């Protein structure tokens, strides 16, 4: 499949080289695959959604996205325009706020959730969790999203965005996720992207354009954005068979543009996250 004019990110994960702007894609495209968007909630009425949106839990007043963060990221993970994986369900679970902040037991709470309510959901081509957040090291928390990852969910979480060594930021820095920084469209590493032994792969990060709260859309930079790239691409790789979410991680890295990226400290992994697919 081609999507003409795509958002630059889009492009880039099914190109060898940046400067392009459609979306090659297998038209599965994550079909029978799950995406958790543990964040502010999901809008799920956007019609970029297609009806495969849904916010299954929240810890607040409402389940819905007073923020838009949640919203944008989704739309990364599986919007028809602005997603990866344009056939994937979309799991909203709301552990941030409004202001777009939570607690940390909160949090925990949301990725424990996730690791058991997948057991209620029809994922049969394998099941992602995308974490656009962060905060100071937590071994607990890094602990909630190993159990996540060992419970079966290809969990990608933000390597976070102090320009600085992810090692201190969690759930950045537990080993065994799916550590995102973000890089722009000219193959630089993001200004603000967290860096470090613990990364495990970069996504388009700056100026990322997708979905938006009342129905809208908008360009937004962070390593969140950079995280649902590579959640939505695990979902579309477990669609075809490709790998699964025990071993999408490590996957993705085998598979992607490796040495393209610029100003990575060294040290850090030179990989961007690629589909590989030949139309």
């Amino acid at each position: 499949a081609a999507q003409t004019n795509a958002p630059w990110g889009l492009a880039r994960i099914s190109s060898t080289s940046p400067g392009t702007s459609t979306y090659y894609y297998d038209e599965s495209a994550g079909q029978g695959s799950c995406v958790y968007v543990i964040d502010t909630g999901i809008e799920a009425s956007h019609p970029e959604f297609e009806g495969r949106a849904q916010m299954v839990k929240t810890y607040y007043y409402s389940s819905r996205d007073g923020n838009g963060h949640g919203t944008h990221c989704a739309g990364t993970v599986g919007s028809r325009t602005y997603g990866v994986a344009k056939k994937t369900q979309l799991f909203g679970v709301k552990v941030l706020d409004d202001n777009g902040s939570g607690q940390y037991s909160t949090i925990i709470a949301g990725m424990d959730f996730v690791a058991s309510d997948k057991n209620n959901r029809n994922c049969p081509k394998g099941v992602v969790a995308s974490l656009s957040l962060g905060g100071g090291y937590s071994s607990s928390v890094n602990s909630a999203a190993a159990r996540l990852q060992s419970s079966g969910v290809m969990v990608a979480v933000a390597a976070g965005n102090n320009n600085a060594d992810a090692r201190n930021y969690s759930p950045a820095s537990e080993p065994s996720v799916c550590t995102v920084g973000a890089s722009d469209r000219y193959d630089r590493r993001s200004s603000f992207s967290n860096y470090g032994s613990v990364l495990d792969i970069f996504g388009p990060g700056t100026s990322i354009l997708s979905t938006w709260i009342g129905g809208s859309t908008r360009s937004i930079s962070g390593t969140s954005m950079a995280t649902p790239h590579v959640a939505g691409l695990a979902a579309y790789l477990m669609t075809l068979g490709k790998t699964t979410a025990a071993s999408a991680c490590r996957y993705i890295a085998d598979t992607a543009n490796k040495g393209d990226l610029s100003n990575i400290p060294f040290g850090t992994v030179n990989l961007l996250a690629y589909n590989n697919y030949q139309a």
